[PDB]
This record gives structure tokens, sequence and C-alpha cells, in this order.
């Protein structure tokens, strides 16, 4: 093909989009709606629009190259047109930048600021309470905020195949939701999260649980612990211009410490711990013969999935709290135990890639004696915030150490949050187990990577048996739908409702397309995980020296007793 872009002639075999073209070929085009290989069918933005000698204004993103195309992308008609679009978004669009969520990292505002538009009329409501759902216990939606650019429909059902977040005709006005416009928590929603990440602008968020952290720790009784999930630590760093990929552990420990917190654990220990419990579970269901398969519990998203399309699986759900849960209850009762601190008086505080965690974390009988296993969680970005607002320079913090009791974790526990993780490690410790020996080779790549289902042959006590890694809750539906499971026997099957794992979080930092094509976030954000892996003395659960203590003198040997009594949780059917 020859094409003829701003007066430049290329010579091309490629059958693709103006869009993807000129991008490929160092050209500017603006974009809105377009988003996973996807734009607003219905009501498409045109940011994109170029003009096409001959033909006329056309959308870019989804109008395929062809032979003899004269296109002009920075014509007057074509910024004129682009610049309307956008006024006509601001006409619709609360534009007040100073206190919003959004303000350093907004697609719609860099946009604003490039074509230079302005509202018609300014959109200023003055009763926002119509335009703010809040009911949800891990998403929150502002409408005054909403471009309507159906990116989030979109990735809802690219990522989990539920199409939860729906357009709806609201009395007259379209607007996204979920079905009937009710509580997301009431519906089929997974509350994972990929919709916010989808979302350019600050209409969709997570249910902040800031507060509850700042009266926690201001309160002069109570006793504040934190610990992040495996992926903050892997993940923060970008929100404050350090890059992609770099591990920012100790960092986060000194940050944590700065923020007024009075004990720094890590959700990796509770990982650890959820390895014995499961891994347990899972050599004794080898040596009972059954019930198989037994699928992991440690994600909330699944396990709503589970719940809400296929709750003959919730009996074959793991026992096992996740790392989460499991930690929180162990910080009521042990914690107090070796601390002598009033267990009324403690505050358990998570930091997730997640905003299904705070659903978890939630649910009504995730306590004991009246005590919450945890009382909050916070997302990356929340705790990004937090640390921006305290003006703690976070880039420029020296390394510390969590505070062992409930910090020390091995590598088996640190590859959590990337897809394959919790099969490996629960690998690592059951081929101990049932073998009764402290084996050598402990890498499985075969259940790691992107690829959307992931199948092994194990050898346990020199019997062969099956595992399988969904990666992603629409790679659930397939290998349910598509009869997988019913091919041949599985024993233990990984799920995740993140494609790529937990680094992949909907509470995870928003990244700018301008480097979801240049980086691969999945992948350099589980790098760090396996590097972390690799480099740790202890990478099996059961070498965790702390953890070892904790089970010998307190709660005795694992899938079992007090153990299974407190450390686990089951679903049940309706
Ligand atoms: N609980 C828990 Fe998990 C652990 O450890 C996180 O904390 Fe994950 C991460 N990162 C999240 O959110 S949940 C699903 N299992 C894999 S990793
Ligand atoms: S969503 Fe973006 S453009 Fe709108 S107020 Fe927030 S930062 Fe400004
Ligand atoms: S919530 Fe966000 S992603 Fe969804 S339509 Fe509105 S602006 Fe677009
Ligand atoms: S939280 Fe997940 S399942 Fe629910 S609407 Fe958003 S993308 Fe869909
Ligand atoms: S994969 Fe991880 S971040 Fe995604 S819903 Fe499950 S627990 Fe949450
Ligand atoms: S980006 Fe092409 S129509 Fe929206
Ligand atoms: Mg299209």
């Amino acid at each position: 093909k020859t094409i003829i872009i701003n007066g430049v002639q290329f010579n091309t075999d490629e059958d693709t989009t103006i869009l993807k073209f000129a991008r490929d070929n160092n050209i500017d085009i603006s974009a809105l709606c377009f988003l996973n290989n996807c734009n607003n069918d219905i009501n498409k933005c045109e940011i994109c629009t170029v003009e096409v000698e001959g033909t006329g204004l056309v959308t870019a993103c989804d109008t395929l190259i062809e032979d003899g195309m004269i296109i002009n992308t920075n014509s007057d008609a074509v910024n004129e047109k682009i610049k309307s679009r956008i006024s006509q978004l601001l006409d619709i669009h609360e534009f007040k930048c100073g206190p919003c969520n959004r303000r350093e990292n907004c697609e719609f505002l860099k946009l604003v600021i490039k074509y230079k538009a302005r509202a018609s009329k300014p959109f200023l409501p003055k009763d926002k309470t119509e335009y703010v759902d809040e009911r949800s216990k891990s998403l929150t939606v502002d409408r005054t905020k909403c471009l309507l650019c159906g990116r989030c429909v979109n990735a809802c059902g690219k990522n989990t195949e539920t199409y939860a977040m729906k357009f709806l005709n609201k009395n007259g006005k379209t607007i996204i939701g979920a079905e009937d416009e009710k509580c997301f928590d009431d519906t089929n929603c997974l509350l994972c999260g990929q919709c916010i990440i989808a979302c350019p602008v600050a209409a969709l968020s997570e249910k902040s649980h800031m507060d509850r952290v700042k009266n926690a720790l201001n309160a002069p009784e109570k006793h504040v612990i934190v610990a992040m999930a495996p992926s903050v630590r892997a993940s923060i760093g970008e929100l404050f211009n350090m890059g992609f990929g770099v591990d920012v552990t100790g960092k986060i420990y000194t940050a944590l410490r700065q923020l007024g917190f009075d004990k720094i654990f890590d959700i990796n220990f509770g990982a650890d711990m959820t390895i014995m419990e499961e891994a347990t579970e899972l050599v004794q269901a080898i040596e009972n013969n059954g019930p198989f398969p037994m699928f992991t519990s440690c994600c909330p998203g699944w396990v709503r999935q589970a719940e809400n399309y296929y709750p003959e699986l919730l009996n074959n759900l793991s026992s096992a709290k996740s790392p989460q849960q499991i930690f929180g209850t162990a910080s009521k009762t042990y914690y107090p135990s070796i601390s002598g601190l009033d267990p009324k008086n403690v505050f358990t505080v998570t930091v997730m890639p997640c905003t299904s965690k705070k659903f978890e974390a939630d649910r009504p009988q995730m306590e004991k004696d009246g005590l919450r296993d945890i009382d909050a969680v916070i997302t990356t970005r929340e705790l990004a915030k937090m640390i921006k607002d305290a003006k703690i320079p976070f880039a420029k913090l020296e390394d510390s150490e969590a505070d062992p009791a409930m910090g020390e974790y091995s590598g088996a526990g640190a590859i959590f949050g990337a897809t394959g993780g919790v099969m490996e490690a629960a690998l690592r410790s059951a081929k101990d187990f049932a073998e009764n020996a402290e084996l050598e080779d402990i890498e499985y790549k075969q259940v790691r990577g992107l690829n959307g289902i992931k199948e092994a042959e194990v050898e346990i006590n020199n019997n062969k048996y099956n595992v399988a890694v969904i990666n992603g809750a629409s790679n659930l539906f397939k290998f349910m739908k598509s009869g997988m499971i019913n091919e041949k026997q599985y024993h233990f099957i990984e799920v995740m409702a993140c494609h790529g794992g937990c680094v992949n979080g909907g509470g995870q930092p928003h990244v700018n397309p301008k480097d979801l094509e240049k980086v691969d976030i999945k992948k350099v954000r589980a790098s760090v995980l396996y590097n972390q892996d690799e480099h740790l003395s202890k990478r099996k659960s059961h070498e965790n020296t702390a953890l070892v203590k904790m089970y010998q003198n307190y709660f005795g040997k694992p899938g079992e007793g007090r153990a299974h009594e407190i450390l686990h949780f089951k679903y049940k059917k309706s």
C-alpha cells in the first residue's frame, strides 16, 4: 500500500487502522474512547478524527488503511472537529481538577489542554448526590466526570465477560452502571475494578477507606497494624515518577512508619500461612483421593464469580482463608498473645492492588468474638495519595525493615501477586509435605506467563496429578463453558479474576496508553516479585521462621485443630 499522511509517503503491506499505523510511524493522533483494541461503537468520541482526501472526516481508530489514501491529521477542519467534541464533553463535565483524584494523570484534562477547548456553558451541578453512587463496598461512581466513552463497559466485557457494567437509560439520559442501576454488590459484578483501571477520568473510583485509617491512626487507644500486598511493592513507585518495575519495598516500610502506623508487617506472611493451610489441605485431599478438584479461594473476585455463576464449585474452594483475612485473623489472636496488646484495641489495615478485597474484608462472618479480621483496606492509589498528602518524599526515602513477628516471608509468598504464583508456592510446599522431603528444584515455569489458561502435570510422591492456572475471569468462563474442565481430571486449580494476577488489580496505579504501548505492565510488575523470589534465602512458605514459630507456639499443626478452626473459611450455596 502507498499511504500519504501529512505529505509524507509510506509504503506498507500491513492491514491495520489509520490510528495504529500512524502510531507505529511516530505520527501523533489523539484518541479517547479507543482502548483494548475497542472503541465506543454506538457513540464514538471522534477524538481520533482525521481527514482522508476524497472521503472527508473519519475515525482513525476503526478505519483501515487503503492504498491511495491521502490523510491529514492536523488540518484545521480536523482540529476544530476534535475541539468541538471535547467542548461538548466539557458541557457535561464538572471541570474542577483541584480536589480531583485523577488530577495528576487524567487523559481528558490533557486533551482539553492540548486542543485548548472550553465548554459552551460550564457544567456546575448544585446537588451531586444524584450523580454519585457510593453504595458499594468496593466501587464508587461519579457521573459528573463521566464522558460516556464506554471504556469501562468494554473492559468489563473483555476482562470478565460478565458485562456487569452496562449502558443504562436513566429516565431520559444515558449513563453507565450495574443492572437495574442497582448497587454493584447486589449484582453478578465481581468488584474486580477493571472498569476503574479502564476509566480515563475520575468517574469511577474505589470505595475510600482512608478516613477509617486516619481515624484509627489518630485514635489514642488504637494500635494500628499495616501490611501491604505482594504487588504493592512492585507498583506504587510508578505514582512517584520512579518508573516501572522498581522494587520499593523498604521505601514503603519507611513511609508507612512516617505515616504514624504502629506496626509494620506484610501480607506475604499471610500468603505463607495460606500456603501452609492449603498445601496441607491439598496433601490430605490427595491421600483421601478427593474431593477433586480443589480451587484456590484467595481471590475475592473469583469467589464472587463462583457465588454468582458456579455455586456448585463453592465446596470445591479451599477452606483456607485468603492471605489478607488469615493475616487479619492471626493479628487479632496470635499477635496480642505475643505483644500484650488488647485485641479490641488492634486495628488491622492492609494495602492492596485490589478493590474486591474491600468487599471481602467487610464480609459479616469475617470476624471472631466481635473482632474484625481486617478493619480497613486501602488501594495502592490510596496509599500513594496518603503519602503525598503527608508530603513524604517517597522517592528519596531510605530502606527500612518490616517488624519480623508477622513481616517475614519467603519467595513463595512473594510471587503471589503474579498469575501462577499461588500454584507454584502451593506446589513447593505440597511436594515437600507429601513426600516427607526437602526438594531442590522449586521453580514451576509452566504455570507462569500471560497465557489465559495454563496447564501442567506434576508428580507428587511419584503419582501424577493435573494442575491448572486460570488467568482472568473471562478465562474461567471459557475454561468452564468450553468443557475443558471435563477433558481430564484436574486436582488443583488456581483462579485469578484479573488477567496477569494481582499485579494487574483494580486498585493498581493507572497507566497512560502511552506506556501501555511501550511497557508490558503485567510482566514488568511480576518481574519484581519473581526477582524477590530468586534472591531470597527461604523460598518455601514452611521455611518462614517467624511463621514456624507462630504455628509451633500458638496454632499447632496446620490443616487441623485450632488452625482449621479459626484460620479457615468456607462458603455455602443457597
Ligand atoms: N490476600 C491476598 Fe493475595 C496475597 O498475598 C494479595 O494480597 Fe493479591 C496481591 N498482590 C491481592 O489483592 S489476592 C489473590 N491471590 C494472589 S496475591
Ligand atoms: S476528571 Fe480530569 S478533567 Fe475532570 S475534574 Fe478530574 S482531573 Fe479535571
Ligand atoms: S465511567 Fe469512565 S470509562 Fe466508563 S463511560 Fe464514564 S468516563 Fe468512560
Ligand atoms: S468491577 Fe469488574 S465485574 Fe464489576 S463492573 Fe467493573 S469490570 Fe465488571
Ligand atoms: S486477581 Fe488479585 S487484584 Fe484481581 S480481583 Fe483477584 S485478588 Fe483482587
Ligand atoms: S478514539 Fe476513535 S472514535 Fe473514539
Ligand atoms: Mg469499533
